[PDB]
């Protein structure tokens, strides 16, 4: 497990577009074969009925098949696909892209390097969605991703994506068909309830809260349950979860390293310039060694953001994931200088309440 | 007991229009001291956000407040007012006013005519919204309604409409700092379960539903748990729910008549068309003879309509109560040959699930 | 130009699924070197980001290049594929597959039968959308399709289906960079254009209007000009016009007949009974007779339906032609039986304003 | 001229609040008869179909009207109400209330304080919005207002605010009915043609244009003509444009002054903090001098900020204007801590293209 990773940033005309993925292998700079992950934003509404993740999966996945001689459900397999949809205000549809080779011989840096490892559960049970299952399932997981990503201890795991399913009235019938009621019947909420158990599956193999705590009833109701590591996304496009561990390492070569932090609410550039500053990047124009930076945003449960009432919980034609997605990605475009960054909306367990993790890859 | 009653659907331009109203009071074909209740279609969002209702209610409860030198919040307390957001498709807003006299000294044939009456419960504490307390209070407010209707008996109780409140990000953290999770933390999904608790309630009340069944874990999931007389619509702008019972009695003098049915699903214009021909409307030049119209719909909540799947319930864009709405007044409009009819969405225990009540009221 | 016509209408999970058309190949219902065309119905927005409509070509151009051994951007020159977005209400997503062999030899049926042929544009410059240039291009497809079609003269000729394409930021830049003005920086707006353009086309194609008052000026403004035939829809999938033409021909042996009428608004429901009782369906048994209907809806553009105000064109949540597919979607679902059905909302120049042209495909 | 000016932002905890209001007027803080303007921020969508700007203005001009012996519509004449709907992402709804008497005959130091004057234009004709008519009764307004608050010099005139009419179906009709064409017969696009034509009225009487470009055709084409000093926003609730000149006099005795600035793009914090910097408030604990921030928005028509993609003009779920305000809500509540800021999205010639003018009034 010592590794040299890759991560390269590109920009999107659409939801479709794999031309950019396709300029990196034609020229020389990524090989298809070593492509592990990619982490991207695509610009449906990122809510229940956005087909544009899977639309992004699809033909990223035809794209390297074809490289690959491999039908597109097997480099699914392969290689981590996490779709994350929504991109309001100055959010801009893109893709990062994650490729893994053996470390380079000639050993060797510095201090830790970029590593990162991949993992996959098992399809869950419609009734199994923000359930035990679920968080149980995805500790597993996201152990196997720190392993597979030689990680050694939890120290140096930076940020652990996942990737979750939800419920429709199909699989809510289905649940009801074997006497099992669903988590929730509201599909939108289902989101929520599956980005939260995932959330707490990462809490319990980094060991951030005690299993004991780990009950079906704590899911969505004690906010004080959370990672400071986590960032779980809910999708249409699968049923089972998709793990991305992200840390540093000894044994890895990259040229790039990792921090993260948390923000403490949607507004708090402040803690994004911190970690920004801790990678040694203090001034406007050393901002071109990040390569991206990944947030967790979300309404503030509470109803209030400093103090001040908002309306993103109480608004029925833009969903507050929608809202907090435009605020978060505003506030970090601030900072960094453009909205091409990856922010993903629905922190429930996931940094504070109200706030989320983010982190940031930059050159070393 | 004894009354003439007179209805009197009116086009609203926008949700603070009254000029409608006025006309009636100028032109002598209604008194303000005689109005006691108010149904209303406003062109707001009809969910959480819509502030058309209570404006449409702040401007109708002013202008009869001077009529009447009342303040408008007493006003409120002496008459009904049910404002329904939501005028999708061609719904067209509009109100429908109710006036109660003393019956009318004078010769009638044999038959009942309209009658009319109303209730209003106390307010509730967020924690009591969709659970017992709401359907017992409900049941005690339909009780009263009734008797001050003068309906003799439930086979002359026609239609009972509902107004009900929702929740808030305030009021859920009200509840929670009392130690009562609310029945739910989704502001959307609460105004279902209002409606649902109130709309059994009514079942409660007109035995249609034994009490020994009507347990808090019934709420939304029970479907075979209804009332075929209930019209229940959620709204921010009140705390409490307010009862209009509608039916028929032998000591009415009313020139108008009320029939209902039941729309199977959200496109049973059949049915409608069944009970419109029962009032002996059967040609579409007799179709003038109908005041208004007065339905529920829903989407299905097995995710189906005739076998064939919808989108309304995984549609994160537009509520499912909007396209049901959108629906119905549709079908609805293609039957009596315009949009302007009361048109009210989710009809959670109100009717078959996927379907719900309706009722028609024409001239005797 | 003599041929025998299957159409099948296939059921849709999800925009990306080709489940349906896989079985219809696997059972040998159809050959995939037999297919000309596929119209779909999506459950994307239908508006300007709607990526569902691009997402179920590629899936189905996918689909066949497989079977074909074609690249999928082959098989879309080959194949016209007309995805039209949005599923509202009750709406159904579907494919339509139609599918063309030579003329069965065994001589001859009772009357003509349902015929198709097929035909493409260029692509067109932003600065062309909505005016001249795609006005006169599309007549020059629709001859072209009538000839592919064998379609003898106008009076068999009775569906034009076209796919136009719409403004971006992106387009309205070029056009700018070129010294010329879009016909709108609106994009919703531009739909609309290029939908009317294109139906003018039609237009001029079957001589239902006479080329000198096709000036650029009259699109959008001459309400009295259009085409009973016509049905346009736009989509951001592509920059060229691809045109369906379906009649009637005598040299034609397929076991399937089409009819049309026009639907004098959204509501119109009795239009379409007319049509389907012309085709000798007279009971609701008779209904599944019936393959698919295809409509045109829209938002009344004088702000009216029956003399009713309606919201339509004036909500800022929910555009216009989601609330015209909505309402003539349930209308249609009343008769029928079922929302399953084509319906596409934006009638500029098609059929009368607030109306649109419908066709039905049934068994002979 | 010579005037003591008090500025009051209050919270709303809905459209129709004005207990804050009510708070003032008890507590001896403002007298009823010397409110001039109020500035509110609402919680509709602030599109075309938001009446929560509409019932505000009732609900303030009710509570004034009360306490002056007024009816409402007379308070309306006497006071400027100016409510921009929408309060995205973090932006909290509130009033600012401004306050207008006689200069205080007291020292003050030397340095110049707030002044604040206000007019009215006549009712525009449909045909009128978006054209000459409306730029030059603005521009009429703009130095009448001026004049009214004593503001001696452009040097000294800080803050032009506009509240403008917009076009609905009825208007477009009513146009067309007199043979003259409005200027567009998308409603939303009519509100920023109405913003744009504002603007520029305003760009006229402040000379930053000459009169010369100020051609019909100039509206909302030529990017380069502009006020750096002017916000408009339009609304469903009015037929007149209503002009509130805010700036510094010496004459004037106000515990409170004004600077303004310009964002270069809807991310441009820097600018903001700049011009609170000249204030004198440097750090976060002295952010507490400031009374309000007031500032324009608009998704860059070039679709794209900073070089990389927007989405905002081609959602057809989310307005442009939706987005706008809450980047740059988020962007600025950033800065000062909280998104109780008055932030309103469409600024067609306002400050540079894809950036809008702002204004902070501080404590002196
Ligand atoms: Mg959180
Ligand atoms: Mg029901
Ligand atoms: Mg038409
Ligand atoms: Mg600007």
């Amino acid at each position: 497990h010592m590794y040299h990773i890759d991560v390269f940033r590109i920009p999107c005309h659409s939801p479709g577009d794999t031309s950019g993925l396709e300029d990196l292998i034609e020229t020389g700079r990524v090989a298809p074969a070593d492509i592990v992950a990619v982490m991207g934003k695509t610009e449906g509404n990122g809510c229940v009925n956005d087909y544009t993740r899977e639309y992004a999966t699809a033909m990223l996945a035809a794209c390297l098949g074809r490289h690959l001689q491999l039908p597109p459900h097997e480099v699914e397999k392969r290689v981590a696909f996490v779709m994350s949809g929504g991109t309001e205000g100055v959010l801009s549809p893109h893709h990062t892209v994650f490729a893994r080779r053996p470390a380079i011989d000639a050993h060797r840096p510095a201090g830790k390097r970029l590593t990162l490892g991949i993992a996959f559960t098992r399809d869950f049970l419609p009734e199994e969605i923000g359930r035990h299952a679920q968080i149980t399932e995805t500790a597993g997981a996201v152990k196997r991703a720190m392993r597979d990503a030689g990680i050694a201890s939890i120290d140096d795991l930076h940020f652990v994506q996942v990737k979750c399913p939800l419920l429709t009235p199909a699989k809510i019938a289905s649940a009801r068909s074997r006497g099992c009621a669903p988590v929730t019947t509201d599909t939108y909420e289902s989101m929520g309830y599956s980005r939260g158990a995932s959330a707490l599956g990462i809490a319990l193999a980094t060991e951030e809260v005690p299993s004991s705590m780990l009950v079906d009833e704590s899911v969505l109701n004690d906010w004080s349950l959370s990672s400071s590591l986590a960032s779980a996304s809910a999708g249409i496009e699968l049923e089972h979860n998709v793990v991305i561990a992200i840390g540093m390492s000894e044994q890895a070569t990259s040229e790039l390293v990792i921090a993260h932090g948390v923000m403490s609410d949607a507004i708090d550039a402040a803690s994004v310039r911190r970690t920004i500053e801790s990678l040694g990047i203090r001034s406007d124009d050393e901002m071109d060694r990040i390569v991206n930076v990944f947030a967790k945003a979300e309404a503030s449960p509470d109803g209030v953001v400093r103090g001040m009432r908002h309306t993103m919980l109480s608004d029925s034609d833009i969903n507050s994931t929608r809202h907090a997605r435009a605020v978060t990605g505003a506030a970090i475009a601030s900072v960094v200088g453009h909205g091409m960054v990856y922010v993903s909306g629905g922190a429930e367990h996931q940094g504070p309440a109200g706030g989320g993790p983010f982190a940031v890859i930059a050159r070393a």
